[PDB]
Order: C-alpha cells, then sequence, then structure tokens
C-alpha cells in the first residue's frame, strides 16, 4: 500500500498472524521514527499534527500521574469515562452534579472518572496544575497520564484507558466512554442495561454507528487524512461522542489494541478494534451525536427516550438534569 498507515498495519499483521508467513518494537519505541521523513512523500510539507503523529507513533507505554486506584474497589455496574481537557473545569463539575453523579441504586454502582493527558507549558498552555491537584484531592476522579494531550492523541487516551480497566477496574459490568461536552440519560441506560439478556449484554458496544465512511481528504477540514498517510474505507464504528459496551468486550479490546497501529481519529480506531475482533458495532437510536431537532430542544419529555444528545454546555446538563428528575410526573 502507498498509504503509510496501511503499509505499517500489515507488517503489524503478518508478525501477529502465522498463515501470512508465505524491527524496532511498535509499542514501546520512544525515540522518533526517523525513517518516517524518507518513506512518507511531502512528509516535510505535511502539518504539524501529521509529523509529531508519524514520528512518535511507535510509543503507547505512558504512565499514569494522577491515579484512583480504589476507584472499583467495589464491582461497579456501569463505569462512565469522560475525556476531558485539563481547562475544562466548568465541564467536568456540571457532570459531576448532573448524569455523572456515583450512585448505588438497587446496588447497582456506577462510578465516574475524568480522562485527561497533559496540558504542558512547551505546548504554550497555562499553568493550571495547581488547580489540578486541588480539584483532584477534592474529587478523586481523575486519571492523567503523561503524554501530550492532543486531537491526533486521542487513541492513546483510549488505549491508556483500556489498559487502566484491565489493571484497575476489570469487573465492570458496563463502560460508559463519551465526551464532557455530551449530555447523557444516565437513568435511561441503567433501564437498557438491565433489559439485555447476557448472551446479548456479553459482546454490547452500541452507538451512532457510522458506515462506509472515509477520511476527509479536504486540507481545510478537522478530520482532514491525507492520501499518502491512510486510503481505503474507515470500518463501521461509533461516533466518539459517546458509547456504551461491555466490561467484557472492553478487556478483549485492551488485549487486541497491541495488534492495530495508533490512528489519528479515536473513533475509528476503536472501530478498527472492533473489527479486528470480528465484532461488528451496534447503532442505536438513542444515540444523537448530531443533536435533535430544535422545536424539540425545549420540551424535557424530548430526553425521556434517550441515551445522550451532543452538544451541551455545563449549564444546560444540569437544567436538563433538573428537569429530567421530575419528567415521569409531566411526560
Ligand atoms: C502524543 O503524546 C506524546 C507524548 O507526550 C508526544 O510525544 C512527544 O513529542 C514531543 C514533540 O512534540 C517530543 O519532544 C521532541 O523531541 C525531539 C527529539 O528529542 C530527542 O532528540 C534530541 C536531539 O537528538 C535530544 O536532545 C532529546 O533529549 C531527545 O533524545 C526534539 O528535537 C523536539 O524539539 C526540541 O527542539 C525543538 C527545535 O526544533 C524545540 O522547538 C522544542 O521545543 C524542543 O526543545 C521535542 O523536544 C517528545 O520526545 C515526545 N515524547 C515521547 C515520550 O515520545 C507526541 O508528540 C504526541 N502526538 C501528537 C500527535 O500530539
Ligand atoms: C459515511 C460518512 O462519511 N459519514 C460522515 C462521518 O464520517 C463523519 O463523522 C465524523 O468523522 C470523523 C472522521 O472523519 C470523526 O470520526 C468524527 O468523530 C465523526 O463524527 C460526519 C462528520 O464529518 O459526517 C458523516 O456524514
Ligand atoms: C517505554 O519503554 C521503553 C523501553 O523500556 C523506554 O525506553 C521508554 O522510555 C518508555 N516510554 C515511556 C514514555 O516511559
Ligand atoms: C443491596 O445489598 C445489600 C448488601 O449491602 C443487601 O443487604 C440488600 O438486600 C440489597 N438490596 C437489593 C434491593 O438488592
Amino acid at each position: 500500500p502507498e498509504a503509510y498507515w496501511n503499509r505499517e498495519q500489515e507488517k503489524l499483521n503478518r508478525q501477529y498472524n502465522p498463515i501470512l508467513s508465505m524491527n524496532i518494537s511498535h509499542l514501546n519505541y520512544c525515540e522518533p521514527d526517523l525513517r518516517v521523513t524518507s518513506v512518507v512523500t511531502g512528509f516535510n510539507n505535511l502539518p504539524d499534527r501529521f509529523k509529531d503523529f508519524l514520528l512518535y507513533l511507535r510509543c503507547r507505554n505512558y504512565s499514569l500521574l494522577i491515579d484512583q486506584p480504589d476507584k472499583c474497589a467495589k464491582k461497579p455496574f456501569l463505569l462512565l469515562a469522560i475525556k476531558s481537557l485539563t481547562p475544562h473545569f466548568a465541564r467536568r463539575q456540571a457532570i459531576r452534579e448532573s448524569w455523572g453523579q456515583e450512585s448505588n441504586a438497587g446496588n447497582q454502582t456506577v462510578v465516574r472518572v475524568f480522562l485527561l493527558g497533559q496540558t504542558p507549558p512547551e505546548d504554550n498552555h497555562p499553568d493550571l496544575s495547581d488547580m489540578l491537584k486541588f480539584e483532584s484531592e477534592k474529587h478523586q476522579d481523575i486519571l492523567m497520564w503523561n503524554y501530550r494531550d492532543t486531537f491526533f492523541n486521542l487513541s492513546l487516551k483510549e488505549v491508556l484507558f483500556l489498559r487502566w480497566v484491565s489493571t484497575s477496574c476489570p469487573d465492570t459490568e458496563f463502560v460508559f466512554k463519551g465526551d464532557d461536552d455530551v449530555f447523557v440519560n444516565t437513568h435511561h441506560i441503567l433501564n437498557y442495561l438491565n433489559s439485555l439478556s447476557k448472551t446479548k449484554a456479553k459482546d454490547l458496544f452500541i452507538g451512532d454507528v457510522i458506515h462506509n465512511a472515509g477520511p476527509h481528504r479536504d486540507k481545510k477540514l478537522k478530520y482532514y487524512i491525507p492520501e499518502v498517510v491512510y486510503s481505503g474505507l474507515y470500518p463501521p464504528y461509533a461516533g466518539g461522542g459517546g458509547f456504551l459496551y461491555s466490561g467484557h468486550l472492553a478487556l478483549r479490546l485492551y488485549h487486541i489494541t497491541d495488534q492495530v497501529h495508533l490512528y489519528p481519529i479515536d473513533d475509528v480506531y476503536t472501530g478498527m478494534c472492533l473489527q479486528k475482533l470480528g465484532l461488528v458495532p451496534e447503532k442505536h437510536k438513542g444515540f444523537r451525536t448530531f443533536d435533535i431537532e430544535e422545536k424539540n430542544k425545549n420540551n424535557i419529555c424530548s430526553y425521556v427516550d434517550l441515551m445522550l444528545v451532543h452538544s451541551r454546555k455545563p449549564q444546560e446538563m444540569i437544567d436538563i438534569w433538573s428537569q429530567l428528575q421530575s419528567a415521569h410526573l409531566k411526560c
């Protein structure tokens, strides 16, 4: 394949699959992979995020700076894992106060972690470390690893989180992974999980699943991917705004990540890992990752049969949550 990622992924496949039979690590090589400047045509004219992605692609052994090791001391029914960024204090607090509160109704334990990388001063981020410690001490729901938290490193956020599940929360029945700007009807998710047979629950993976997508080739677009980096279609994948899957599948996904090179778009990467597992993510109508009709955004009854809606501001998540608590009496 002319495209770099495809070409390197095929090499991964043959080293994991003897049937294809007829040398730096791809997992813990953390010096720059200088070969990429020779083999990627036009490397020097690529945007900086692509250069950094290609150079350090073979490094994923980053450590936890802030951990909450007893977060799953009690076997959770549902683990909420919310991708966030250091400066988003308001987003995390609104989630804490609304749909992301930890609870134990009916002995079905819901626990919450926020997933962060570093926002270092060398990348011109303002220094908010003392406030992050303060937040972490008080609320004990911050997981932070020491990699550069960037758009193109969100696959790392995925792999490192899945590594944390296998080491520190392997008994959770279900996992919800989402962004910090979505509203999530946590009651409706609990009801949905309790209506699942165990056969169906075993390999559960549902979201707003996208079929037959391809890399955007427009150089101005957020999700632009040049032809020299990737070719072909994307596998089916749930939009990263939020998806829901079993803890048993989380263990299997973690194991399979070693066999899939990181990809700059994190929700495609999870789709690549599912496909390698022989699984197809399941589209569920309750995931509105492109939001609902504006006429309906007003009426709280519009949110009752929803799993999640993107996107909502901190104030709106709290307001929707408060109205939702009395939704059974007027809908
Ligand atoms: C995902 O997250 C990971 C982890 O945080 C990021 O990986 C880091 O990427 C940064 C670059 O953004 C790396 O830092 C760079 O290292 C280069 C090479 O350093 C080695 O070689 C020099 C010389 O041989 C040695 O002195 C050095 O000690 C190392 O042995 C530097 O050349 C880089 O630039 C430096 O000089 C330039 C001048 O052009 C200055 O502008 C810079 O500020 C800097 O001083 C830079 O230091 C870092 O090593 C990576 N960390 C790890 C653990 O691998 C990914 O970048 C990130 N991915 C995305 C897409 O964001
Ligand atoms: C079939 C098709 O092309 N559908 C597109 C979606 O791919 C696209 O979704 C976004 O895609 C990027 C990767 O390119 C990233 O995964 C985002 O999370 C995901 O939302 C959507 C918006 O570009 O449009 C659909 O038409
Ligand atoms: C990953 O492991 C290698 C080999 O043990 C080591 O050289 C490297 O520093 C590690 N990377 C990080 C980010 O710790
Ligand atoms: C919940 O668990 C407690 C043990 O802590 C048990 O005594 C109780 O019967 C359980 N209640 C329900 C409704 O499951």
